[PDB]
DNA sequence: CACACATTAGCATATGC
DNA sequence: GCATATGCTAATGTGTG
């Protein structure tokens, strides 16, 4: 309910503190990584300050940023111190929608991609083709 | 675990200060 | 040139067999 407006107020104040402290969003991600271990990319911080992320994600990243703004105020010095593969895989589709792992290993060795990368890309290919 | 589908979060490049 | 906003899709995660 009002959690929406409370998040929005927190985000506006967060933008104000970030601009006042002279930290870029990539620097914010680096600080989050070096103070918690879960380094985040600057796109996530952008979508946060612009309030683009989903509600569950909104709540999930609220506490980390709360802690960073409540902690970093003390001292800053120590804290500071490809398309052809796509086309080939599309060619591999239209004939065998769900290949076996035996074929997956061959595909991975053929195009030089990691087995897990090819497996997840295959799953998401199926996913977006089953959207429609 | 793993995978069926939903969420999530980082990349390449597009804009902007 | 660096720093933000977008489109887009690897990657995980919920939930499960």
């Amino acid at each position: 309910k009002a959690l929406q407006k409370e998040l929005e107020q927190f985000a506006k104040l967060l933008k104000q503190k970030r601009i006042t402290l002279g930290y870029t969003q990539a620097d914010v991600g680096l600080t989050l990584g070096v103070l918690f271990g879960k380094v985040f990319s600057q796109t996530t911080i952008c979508r946060f300050e612009a309030l683009q992320l989903s509600f569950k994600n909104m709540c999930k990243l609220r506490p980390l940023l709360q802690k960073w703004v409540e902690e970093a105020d003390n001292n800053e010095n120590l804290q500071e111190i490809e398309n052809r593969v796509r086309g080939n895989l599309e060619n591999l589709f239209l004939q065998c929608p769900k290949p076996t792992l035996q074929q997956i290993s061959h595909i991975a060795q053929q195009l030089g991609l990691e087995k897990d990368v090819v497996r997840v890309w295959f799953c998401n290919r199926r996913q977006k083709g089953k959207r429609s």
